[PDB]
């Protein structure tokens, strides 16, 4: 599924991401925009052989099981394929554990490089929330 900007903002809010660990909804929408372009089916191979899955490009190195990432963990206790669902529940639940792990949204390098410190409220402007 490719979400609209306001459609994803609404889904993230419904799933309790809005101000989760102090990150306003604009931060989550901005991160999703640059990680996946709002496409739940996005996958990208990392040089280390891990893979990133879904709207928030969650990495098989630590967070999900894809069966092809040697020496990796599955800290969200999920098949990485669950991160590709049109339903964002598994991505949201797993993103709550990632952003809780000590470095907040810096875990998303595209968030650090493209969202952090910017006018992230612009990402939910005009949305009926
Ligand atoms: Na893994």
């Amino acid at each position: 599924k490719v979400f609209g900007r306001c459609e994803l903002a609404a889904a993230m809010k419904r799933h309790g991401l809005d101000n989760y660990r102090g990150y306003s909804l604009g931060n989550w929408v901005c991160a999703a925009k640059f990680e996946s372009n709002f496409n739940t089916q996005a996958t990208n191979r990392n040089t280390d052989g891990s893979t990133d899955y879904g709207i928030l490009q969650i990495n098989s190195r630590w967070w999900c099981n894809d069966g092809r990432t040697p020496g990796s963990r599955n800290l969200c206790n999920i098949p990485c394929s669950a991160l590709l669902s049109s339903d964002i529940t598994a991505s949201v639940n797993c993103a709550k554990k990632i952003v809780s792990d000590g470095n907040g949204m810096n875990a998303w390098v595209a968030w650090r490089n493209r969202c952090k410190g910017t006018d992230v409220q612009a990402w939910i402007r005009g949305c009926r929330l």
